């Protein structure tokens, strides 16, 4: 690679977008190289990694290169240089008075990742590399900005499309079923996914179902067991090595989206084109054998709705300051800011409350903004029950959902800024009555 050959890529001011073909050792070989140069060259050091699998993978593999691994609170006078941790782990630090450090070198790996913590990672990391503060190395095979869904990879990929179950399925597509060896199969939502997966149990197949609430725990379990499919959302398109020869894409993915002041979650978008290119670049990683990839229907770019961007840019407000020149998100990703920067930042004591709402309550970004921006004690609970009507949350039972305050009130569930999210797709709703009812 031969861009970071050498010392230039090390100045500041420099960005370097390292695009190596999936399976080419970006994580397990050169990135510790990468790492190694920068300690013996004494540069302060940081190195991001999309999930805690890749982190202790990471921390593995700087075996002796003195590391500080950052498994979000906290701060040492130890003086390691080099700081290595996830993605949303360096956001939510620099959210704190104490989490706002400098590094001259800055390395993040699969920098394509649209959760918005990671779109505000690469956007202050450029931001900074712009303003010849540190530089930059952006690992990913499908940096943000133009990009081929069937792009080059070490071997041969058959590319098929053909009709894939909309989840479960009662006769036909025995090509599913009849494939000797490993596959991924793509699914736009936890939903689809336990669908699907059920199925594909009934038909006697091992499964593993990998999703946002379950990859740091059961990833490892792919190794392991070598389970006959993985079902997975878009999870496993950020460095997941899932160890199969057929992908499977419906290329849909669920689109959380503010309409009306709410964030909804009803049905799909077709994948962006490098979504598309990520979940086909689980196979084909070496020579040898034809790998297969088959999908349905086309790529759709034009993501700009998501609630995503807002998310990151809501992070990004709160991760830099008034002062100084103003970030942006990286590069091509700015088009999709939704307002001036700057907009969402909080003042010291809402963004407090804010990083508490994420770390401690596992609020989304958005639902998180709206509580700190609107409310000044964080033992109230009211803004809870106090929204409109159409807000009212459904329970497992279909009624209502009614809880007692600690001073015997009874209340509805029904909350000011209604966040689908938190009720479904890995979220439970019993889980925001232990807050609402201020447990």
């Amino acid at each position: 690679p031969l861009s970071v050959q050498g010392t230039g890529w090390m100045s500041k001011g420099q960005i370097t977008v390292l695009d190596m073909h999936p399976g080419s050792g970006k994580t397990h070989r050169v990135l510790p190289e990468l790492v190694r140069q920068c300690a013996d060259r004494g540069m302060r050091t940081l190195v991001l990694a999309p999930t805690r699998v890749v982190l202790k993978e990471m921390e593995r593999a700087l075996a002796g290169k003195k590391v500080r691994f950052h498994s979000v609170e906290g701060q040492t006078t130890a003086g390691a240089i080099v700081d290595v941790m996830c993605h949303a782990t360096y956001v939510h630090r620099r959210l704190l008075p104490q989490g706002r450090q400098n590094w001259e070198v800055a390395i993040m790996d699969e920098a394509h990742w649209t959760d918005p913590h990671s779109i505000a990672a690469r956007g202050h990391l450029y931001s900074l590399a712009k303003e010849n503060r540190c530089a930059l190395v952006l690992m990913t095979a499908t940096p943000p900005g133009r990009g081929d869904p069937f792009p080059e990879s070490n071997g041969a990929i058959m590319s098929e499309e053909r009709a894939i179950p909309d989840g479960e399925w009662r006769e036909g597509f025995d090509w599913i079923t009849e494939y000797e060896g490993r596959t991924a199969w793509f699914v736009p939502s936890i939903s689809k996914g336990g669908a699907v997966a059920r199925t594909l149990r009934q038909r006697g197949k091992s499964v593993i179902c990998l999703n946002s609430k379950t990859f740091e725990k059961d990833y490892l379990r792919v190794r392991e067991e070598k389970p006959d499919f993985v079902v997975t959302t878009d999870i496993s398109e950020m460095g997941a090595n899932l160890d199969v020869s057929r992908v499977i894409d419906g290329r849909t993915n669920i689109k959380p989206e503010e309409v009306d002041g709410k964030v909804e979650l009803t049905g799909t978008r077709k994948v962006t084109t490098a979504s598309a290119a990520q979940r086909r670049g689980r196979v084909g990683r070496t020579s040898g054998r034809t790998d297969e990839y088959i999908y349905s229907g086309q790529c759709d770019d034009d993501d700009t709705s998501l609630v995503q961007w807002k998310e990151a840019q809501i992070l990004l407000d709160n991760i830099t300051t008034l002062r100084g020149p103003v970030a942006t998100f990286y590069g091509p990703e700015q088009v999709k800011m939704p307002e001036v920067a700057g907009h969402y930042r909080l003042n010291e004591e809402k963004r407090k409350h804010f990083r508490h709402l994420m770390t401690q309550c596992d609020f989304t970004p958005w639902l998180a903004w709206h509580v700190a921006t609107n409310t000044s004690n964080v033992l109230d609970r009211s803004w809870t029950w106090q929204g409109p009507e159409e807000n009212a949350i459904d329970g497992a039972d279909g009624d209502l959902v009614r809880f007692k305050t600690p001073g015997g009130s009874e209340r509805v569930l029904q909350p000011v800024w209604k966040d689908c999210r938190m009720f479904r797709e890995g979220r439970d709703v019993k889980d925001f009555i232990l807050y609402a009812s201020g447990r």
